[PDB]
């Protein structure tokens, strides 16, 4: 058991995970002091990302954030190796404060952020495996602002009342998750690190997108407000709110830049 | 043992010290959402501060840190109680990154952080028993810039290169320490929350000055290159460097504004 | 009643020693499918390695490797009992293939591999009664590969040639062990082992640095053609080679690495 | 009664066969130190390796490995005296770790190794006088590396749910054994050897070609996860797993390339 709050909050993950004590900490600030461009990083390739309508997808609610299920002949290239995604989620702020991004760029919070998680499915058969080794994921990670209403994030917002509990489980018809990612993929960070939540392991290659997407206000909000990171029938439950890990020190060590 | 860095760093320090993962935790990000003026904050008058030339105070290397002991009938006037000085410290970056201030204000991390530690001698008879008891601690938090140098904190830093490893002590002549403080002092945050070490007592009364200060970049230099955490005729030397904790969650509550 | 080579050699030990033929058998091979990290491996302190050079200590052939006597001031910090130091010792190859270590990673041999070997002194009184005893013993490993001159192996080194053949003797002057340990002793690989050559107790907690140091292409050719398995007066002189051993199966386990 | 793990395992090997502890022992590493190219060996020749499709052939589990029966009417060419086929069998690692080649090529193991067995029909009239006399054996082996499926070996494979237990048989009808054999036979290892398993007998000639063959993933986990080393009514169940010899040793000796 870990939470974002009180005495099972991050300060304490370390306790039972200690690898949430240990070393590549993911998230960072992306500042220019630890910035450095790297001319041979090459743009992904997303393939299978156009998933069919005809078939459905599992959306669940982890008690920890929403989780959307992926199938393994999604995938990326322009990696060492081939990675299949596995699932994608979000991370969100509190209405009073809107900021809840992981990432953040020159000391700044965005409003949210989605994560696309893959394991190395040349090395590896499956994501379980994959997660606690050497070269194990690789996540694609998404800012995002307030802005113009999105058709394509409401394909995942208009399910969420279905699964404001813990536990709960709903089918979302299949459609083109490449609506979810920004301008000029090309142009991003990369940099070796972790899980941002326990157990932390520090076997994640990240790739985060320079430009954001847009939500609208109302989008945003109804994030915030749908869901709850209890059961059914926990007798205190709680809202899932502030679902983001505080960014982490990033000492002697280097972010590579895409761009100049 | 605890640290900035490594297995005994930030995210471990709940394991020996079980107030660093607990309520009203510093420092913290500063930001539009959760400040709000009250017009109820008055000056605060700084008494016994033009310490005489005539008298010596303590410079120690900690280990942590580089402190200056201070003289209890030094204090802050216009608190609930009288607040009575014990010690002042700095935190700091590195050269590569010189961002080490502990507070940040709308994301942005400055050079570094003057802490000016007083205890609460009304209610208390020491520090040591007010420390971790109510109403107990105020700390003054000085911001910290590059950019021209500074007279009177090199009273303190032209001792540097004479305490360079833990243990070690100097003298510092008397002198008029409201010199360390930003124009405008009347203009600052407010809020209630913990020492940003361990143990993380949550017993502190925060102002943290609206203005920075400026050091020069050869004094900033100095600071960040001349001390070290270990002792003199350790075979493996650890520089004393990045030693600020990074900003806590903070939901549910507002800083105090005395400035609009 | 052992060799290396032919009928008394390596497949045939468990004939005269049953634990050569039983569990947790040492060396392994290090490789990324059984290595996983662990944030709870923090670093070792190695105490009164700096030994007297005012002192001397008894360099022994003992007719399957070189060994130095150590003192039982000497110990490791860090682990959960402490471990005093007993001897050190070496395993090579021979000139015509000269990859004799004995732990290997990812199948690569390195030239050669120093053992300094503790036994656990809260709980033992000797090393005679820790060897065949529950956590009895702790070895450091050495990975070393040929490359430049090293004049702290050459302390030991340059006295071989008085210790040619079985059962000699010659006297080493003190001077600092830990000059013998690679660069960043805080990375290392950790797994419950054995003894490497008969009785192969499998009473050893294995610490194998990560990274190797070297010695010249002279120092590495002096320990492979200096000393003799065979007393002095032998007409049948046998050359002390390739005195290691094959790497051992490893199922059902993990190696635990301080580095990711 | 003889295994590949616990304490009827490779080290105790030599108590009822001695031959294990003896001289000529297989496999090795095969590395640039203990290699000579030999201009003087010729290509084998494949002769009746196109089985028919009207005739059977024994795939047999038993309790080692799986076993398909070969003709003596399949032979090969190219040797002092002709070589005639008796028997094919494998060796393999684990899921968690999927490299259980026996041979290996400068340290790395390959996923697995296919053995064809053959006996000096010019000299002996059977594989079982054959087996423990001068010249008795000739054996290729074909490394084998994840990639593309491969519909040749699933000519095997496509009976492991009928062989399951020890003792278990199934036929198989003819196909082609050459289409098992790798790209460029022409360029091989030859050396030496033995028996890999007990009685260990020193009288195998050894080829291994240079380049391996490809099979898929699932084909490499349906081999790994298949069969059982414990007969129908054993208790005490063992998974066939990791049934591969760790390497021998191998001082002053020589194995020969086809190619320089
Ligand atoms: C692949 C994977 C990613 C995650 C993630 C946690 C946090 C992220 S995030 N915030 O993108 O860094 S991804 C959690 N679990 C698994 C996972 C998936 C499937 C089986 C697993 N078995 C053991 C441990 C983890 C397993
Ligand atoms: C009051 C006090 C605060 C602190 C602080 C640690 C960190 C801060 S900071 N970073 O301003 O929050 S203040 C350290 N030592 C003492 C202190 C001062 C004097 C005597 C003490 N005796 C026992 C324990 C602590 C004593
Ligand atoms: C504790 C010990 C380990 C060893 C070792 C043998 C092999 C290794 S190695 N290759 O590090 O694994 S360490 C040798 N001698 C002693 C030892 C040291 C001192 C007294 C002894 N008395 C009886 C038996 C052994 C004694
Ligand atoms: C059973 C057997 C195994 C082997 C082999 C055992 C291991 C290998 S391998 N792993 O290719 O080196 S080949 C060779 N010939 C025979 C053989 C085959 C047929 C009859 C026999 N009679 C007596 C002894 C051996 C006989
Ligand atoms: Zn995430
Ligand atoms: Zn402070
Ligand atoms: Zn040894
Ligand atoms: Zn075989």
């Amino acid at each position: 058991k870990w939470t974002y709050f009180g005495p099972d909050g991050e300060n304490s993950w370390s306790k039972k995970y200690p690898s949430c004590g240990g070393l590549l900490q993911s998230p960072i600030d992306l500042h220019s002091d630890i910035l450095q461009y790297d001319a041979s990083l090459t743009p992904l390739e997303f393939q299978g990302y156009n998933l069919s309508a005809n078939k459905q997808f599992l959306l669940t609610n982890n008690g920890h954030s929403v989780k959307l299920n992926l199938p393994s002949d999604m995938h990326i290239q322009g990696l060492q190796s081939r990675y299949s995604a596995t699932q994608l989620h979000l991370h969100w702020g509190n209405p009073n404060d809107p900021h809840g991004s992981e990432h953040t760029v020159s000391g700044q919070h965005f409003a949210a952020e989605l994560h696309i998680v893959h394991y190395n499915s040349d090395l590896y058969p499956d994501a379980s495996t994959a997660s606690n080794k050497s070269e194990g994921l690789a996540v694609l990670a998404v800012l995002i602002e307030m802005g113009s209403f999105n058709p394509s994030y409401d394909k995942i917002f208009s399910h969420l009342q279905h699964v404001k509990y813990k536990g709960q489980e709903a089918f979302v018809p299949g459609f083109n998750i490449e609506e979810l990612l920004p301008e000029r993929t090309a142009e991003y960070y990369r940099y070796r690190g972790s899980l941002t939540t326990p157990p932390c392991n520090p076997t994640v290659l990240w790739t985060v997108f320079r430009n954001p997407v847009q939500i609208s206000q109302e989008q945003l909000l109804a994030l915030e407000t749908a869901l709850y990171c209890t059961h059914m029938d926990d007798p205190s439950p709680r809202e899932m709110i502030n679902n983001f890990r505080q960014v982490q020190k990033f000492d002697e060590r280097l972010v590579y830049t895409s761009f100049s």
